[PDB]
């Protein structure tokens, strides 16, 4: 260890300073639209509660981290600030691709969706996403989480090395299916919004080229947040599934600033769907 003292403190911290204001105001303008008959509007209320659970369950790990790396919160106590921070680092992923997808069903089939009470549906599908990600994440909360190792870190909720290809194949799993299939839903869906206009005789090319932004860039800011921290993490779990005590203590510094990188996609979800959206900061401008 020695760089999570610094880095990945200052990472939670700027994000504890500017997302949780962020967020909220990201909550106020969904709430806003979910007035107005709004589908897209639970989905975005979702993400912004999902992001502000774990902006508040960030500063015990940014004690965590910040005095190198020791908890003295209790055993009980990691059990549930690892099980909200890993659930909402997944959840906010789900709800992206529900955003993506509902979007391109409304812009390539236009005359045919949402239509029939919208926000029902996609109520039920959001209690289903959170529903799914809790039973995901059950596994680890049956845990013998707390660690005590010999060189004087005392980690929870994380091991070094991982234990009898389980969890092994548990984080396998759980790359594959938090990450590249609602990453993966969510490029295709904007690739398909993008292919969808092309044809439409009334989009000039001004106003083409900036739905071609979003659609091949917000999918891009997803990847590059949540990428490197399930690329490590994947890397780990086919190295113990194919290195000794060697290559964890060259990739954990790597690991931990993965993290607080993914993490970094709590000030990117309200700024890229409340003030870049026009609609958005229109309403959530000045609360005052």
């Amino acid at each position: 260890s020695g760089l999570d003292s610094v880095l990945p403190p200052s990472l939670y911290a700027l994000v504890f300073t500017l997302g949780l204001p962020a967020n909220l105001l990201a909550l106020w303008a969904a709430w806003l639209q979910v007035r107005k008959g709004r589908e897209l509007g639970v989905y975005l209320l979702n993400l912004s509660l999902s992001d502000l659970l774990l902006i508040c369950a960030l500063p015990p790990w940014t004690d965590y981290y910040l005095r190198r790396d020791v908890w003295g919160y209790g055993p009980g106590a990691c059990r549930l600030f690892g099980f909200v921070f890993y659930t909402n680092l997944y959840v906010g992923a789900a709800f992206l691709s529900c955003v993506s997808a509902d979007r391109y069903l409304a812009v390539a089939h236009p005359l045919r969706f949402p239509g029939a009470r919208p926000i029902r549906s996609a109520a039920a599908v959001s209690a289903l996403i959170w529903m799914l990600e809790l039973a995901a994440n059950a596994p680890p909360l049956l845990g013998e989480a707390i660690h005590r190792d010999r060189y004087n870190h005392t980690f929870c909720y994380e091991s070094y090395p991982l234990s009898g290809r389980g969890a092994a194949l548990a984080n396998v799993g759980r790359v594959l299916a938090g990450f590249l299939l609602p990453w993966g839903v969510m490029m295709l869906c904007y690739a398909g919004l993008l292919r969808a206009l092309r044809g439409s005789a009334s989009c000039e090319q001004r106003e083409r080229r900036r739905v071609r932004r979003l659609a091949l860039g917000l999918p891009c800011v997803a990847l590059l947040c949540y990428g490197p921290y399930h690329a490590l993490l994947l890397l780990r779990s086919l190295v113990f599934l194919v290195g000794g005590c060697a290559l964890e203590e060259r990739l954990f510094p790597a690991y931990h600033a993965s993290l607080a990188l993914a993490t970094l996609n709590c000030l990117a979800d309200p700024a890229l769907y409340c003030l870049a959206c026009p609609g958005a900061r229109g309403e959530v401008a000045k609360v005052v």
